[PDB]
């Protein structure tokens, strides 16, 4: 029902980590030692799926990664949090909705069928010490512009690679709607100057990988403000960038952007996501609020990962859970707290040649 895809540098980093927890050379963090403790297998005698599968597992429902975290043992540690936000995942969805904040939104008359991709931007905010991605992409803390296209190219990648193949298996193109990610509570100090970054590493990413993307089509960029709209021609490609509150009546993410229909694309929107935390985030809490909230509440995300059907209401914009859990704390955390479900399924990577297969 969801998929677990990283690049080759995070199954790298990954392996590494697994060698050395081994070899005695670290000690996990707290939150990955817990969900190893409800197995019976070792470091040792696991494969490297189980243990992708178990990092990934230490995520919670609700996390922010901006402010709730420590970047040692009392968490989740430094190179835990390196491989953790790297990994994205996806899954078919239902949406609602076209995604707007607020009371903004517009009830799809009939729900569209499309897939959401939730990628994890760069954790340049902290309230204890500096982040993995900020010592990646920081030079004496000014933004370093090839540093950061590197770590979109990352993350980004083995999704465009999904979807590529995705679209060219159902006979469409592909039309992908890409919020202002990490250009909100994760850019920090950089928030005044940031939005111009996110715009060129999605700019350097298409323009390197497009003979490796062509039944990709449109890509509808939506910073909401701080961006001047555009429209650029990226080899086959037609990326715009469309802010909301620039542009009105910009088209919504979980809506199909100019010049694609059902009949002729396949509708992908990519999530802002966190790297300790299950897709839904803030909506796990019963929060309709950031990117990440927002596109999860506007779809059966939470129907997806918890396996239960939940009831869409169409007043609120909210997938509600079901009506024989809350009858009875009510929200989607406490019903996977009720139910015992943990956020672990299948992992793809790719490999040296660029194409995603197995961990093993
Ligand atoms: N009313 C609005 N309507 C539409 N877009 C908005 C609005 N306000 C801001 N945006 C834009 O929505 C875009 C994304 O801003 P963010 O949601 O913070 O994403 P991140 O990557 O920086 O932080 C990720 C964390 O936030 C989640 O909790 C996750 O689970 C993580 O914890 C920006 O371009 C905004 O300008």
């Amino acid at each position: 029902a969801y998929q677990l895809l990283l690049s080759k540098e995070t199954l790298n980093k990954i392996l590494q980590y697994k060698q050395n927890l081994e070899k005695g050379l670290a000690t996990p963090g707290k939150f990955f030692l817990e969900e190893l403790s409800k197995q019976e297998k070792s470091i040792s005698e696991m494969d490297i799926t189980t243990f992708t599968q178990l990092l990934i597992q230490s995520k919670k429902p609700q996390v922010f990664a901006e402010s709730q975290v420590y970047h040692d043992g009392t968490d989740w540690t430094l190179e835990e949090e390196s491989i953790l936000g790297d990994v994205s995942v996806n899954m078919p969805v239902t949406m609602y909705n076209d995604g707007g904040h607020g009371s903004s939104f517009k009830n799809h008359p009939k729900p569209i069928s499309g897939y959401l991709a939730y990628v994890p931007g760069a954790l340049l905010a902290s309230g204890s010490g500096p982040t993995s991605d900020m010592k990646e992409v920081l030079d004496n803390g000014k933004l370093n512009q090839d540093k950061l296209n590197a770590l979109y190219e990352r993350r980004l990648l083995p999704q465009l690679i999904h979807f590529n193949e995705l679209a060219r298996q159902n006979e469409k193109q592909a039309a992908i709607t890409i919020p202002g990610i990490g250009t909100g509570c994760f850019s920090g100090a950089y928030y005044d100057v940031i939005k111009p970054y996110v715009r060129n590493a999605l700019i350097h990413i298409l323009e390197k990988h497009k003979d490796s993307l062509p039944y990709i089509d449109i890509i509808h960029y939506d910073p909401y403000m701080g961006d001047e709209p555009a429209e650029k021609k990226i080899g086959h490609m037609s990326f715009r960038v469309s802010p909301s509150g620039v542009v009105r009546g910009t088209t919504g993410q979980l809506d199909y952007p100019l010049g694609s229909n059902p009949d002729t694309h396949i509708l992908v929107s990519i999530v802002a996501w966190d790297h300790f935390s299950w897709p839904g985030n803030d909506y796990w809490g019963g929060a309709r609020q950031t990117d990440d909230g927002v596109k999860a509440a506007s779809t059966d995300t939470m129907g997806q990962v918890t396996g239960a059907t939940g009831v869409y209401d169409k007043k609120w914009g909210r997938y509600m859970p079901p009506e024989s859990f809350t009858k009875d704390m009510s929200d989607w955390g406490d019903y996977v707290r009720e139910n015992g479900i943990v956020f672990n399924g299948p992992v793809l990577a790719l490999d040296k040649s660029g194409k995603l297969d197995t961990l093993e």
